[PDB]
């Protein structure tokens, strides 16, 4: 089973390179990714890290004015992301993410089962196992999907509007590998060895 | 309304830089595309055309062994392409888009559909009225799920599935933009003046 | 020897995907290129492709007011790469290869000792012999700089500001190769078997 | 005058984030930086900043086995790199730079001016006074070239050698601002207001 409320739990557990931590700490509260063989566990958090990191640290700023929040307390604010010559990519996290995300009043639910989709990635090379990390993936939206139909009933297309949020987390997620700047929120890609501590 | 048979007529009409224009005669063929304000609709297909194309020439390439089918007959290769240097991506489109299409099956009338989700893009900057271009997005999909529901009946996570390969479609999407040899299969990004004949 | 009227009759023997052919053409004629092992004079022309073409059509536009003119007659223009969003790079040919070339009226024969010189690349990856080919492109500077003082013995710092054309030449190279457009101009990275016809 | 062994003395003021403050008291100590309108002082090193680190840090690493080594004692190592997946970028920065300033012995007055060079860089977009930026490279290289035939007059071709490393150096130094990883190497772009701080 893939229980929202189990999701749910995984990211208030997780709710505030440490960044890393709390990340795999979150990765193994959701169902059966522990049961996935340990170097597919590497690869979809490797593969996934920045976008599961972009989409939290964009949730978080729902309510910020101005900027993003970390949940380092960072907090970065428009004008220093333009100082620093990522304006284009940082407005489009504003505009994109956060902006989509408090117009429809993303729930912590909604936001979990969202980087669960995104952790559970049958499209990461390397992977044992593609058809197992496609079965979890499935379960997770398909979960997500009952939960809307049951919590937000007068919005009809409400799942689908979640959804479609992920090809832009996907474009801004490619962005941020690209200049440095964005070390500063979500660090570099995580290492083999340093990750296998999810064992 | 959005009528899905109307989309599905749309794929048709098409069905094999002369791209730009089949690709212009298409966005014609989309319901209200051409209600949108002419600068829109412009935006729109300038954002979305190597997308667009991308998507087209994977869905072609679902019978054809080894490598990719363009409209043009031309028949490009998996070696051709490694040869090139874009292996890499070149296995990302016929991995995560032609073998993902071709295992589920794709109709054409689910190709009009996300193709027309990815012309409605709501994020496109430069809009005049986003709001406008959502909401048609909107209609797409929730006539895509209607027709998926009716037509596949036994498959019940069928929807999202397609929608969840719009975030492949996006990064593919993206990489096409990098190498030059790209430009053999999608050209490059129309100028304005020229879509401007969509008047 | 290295001597520079060799180097410019292989300059002229090739003034004004047919590119390939007459980039060929050209670095047969200078000498000793042919008798670097053959994989080596494969490797030289896959990673100075594009360098030797941009540092021609450079030259070749010093004289066009507005744009650059390549060799098959086709004439660009600032405005068309402006409207094909690739004005920045475009400017960069124009400003700092094109514009410097003319203030200081570059010799055809300085212009084959500077792209001798790119060709000669001791860094290009798998090299079987680095140290000759280093050593080539040591007898094409100390070759040029000779000229140079016998040529322009008004303008001591001539020699090292050509040798700084090079960096820029290195830059505006590799920007090129990340947009579409640029395949117009410079087509994309050949082939091994195909340059294997130098033989 | 550019007395190069001014030059010789702002590398030692210097020898071992606080990476551009000591930048920026290396900048001051090259003779005429400081007579530069302000304004080009604060663009000159935003564009070179990391050019310059790197080509500091690549000297210092002459004399290191395996890796990189940084003025704060940070000590790289290869495979550190290549777990990080930046491995081709770091292997050339040891193949290109610190390899050859290696065979070459490169002195300390000859990495101050190359870095001088790189620091006078008049293509450097906003400058109000490229031809004055343009004079100070001139009067830099053309110092470096009498060091060079006074101290190695044993190699006609040293002075050349060195220049010809500048290519190199802009490959790499773009290359570098693509990856999360070298943040921890270089830092990010340098901020205006911030560097403003020369006054």
């Amino acid at each position: 089973d893939m229980p929202v409320e189990k999701i749910q739990e995984a990211e208030m557990a997780v709710e505030p390179d440490k960044q890393l931590v709390t990340l795999v700490e979150w990765a193994k509260r959701i169902p059966h990714f522990s049961d996935l063989p340990i170097d597919d566990q590497v690869i979809l958090l490797r593969a996934g890290w920045n976008e599961l990191l972009i989409a939290a640290f964009s949730h978080r700023s729902i309510d910020v004015k101005d900027g993003i929040l970390l949940a380092s307390g960072l907090h970065v604010h428009r004008s220093s992301a333009h100082q620093a010559g990522v304006g284009t990519i940082f407005d489009r996290v504003l505009t994109e993410l956060v902006a989509k995300m408090r117009d429809m009043k993303m729930d912590k639910t909604e936001l979990g089962c969202l980087r669960a989709i995104v952790l559970f990635n049958p499209d990461a090379k390397g992977l044992t196992d593609p058809s197992l990390v496609e079965s979890l993936r499935e379960k997770v939206y398909a979960s997500l999907e009952e939960y809307c139909k049951q919590q937000y009933p007068e919005q009809p297309g409400r799942f689908a509007k979640l959804l479609l949020r992920l090809p832009a987390l996907r474009s801004i997620g490619l962005k941020c590998l690209e200049h440095l700047f964005f070390f500063k929120l979500i660090g570099d890609t995580p290492i083999d060895t340093f990750l296998m501590e999810m064992l």
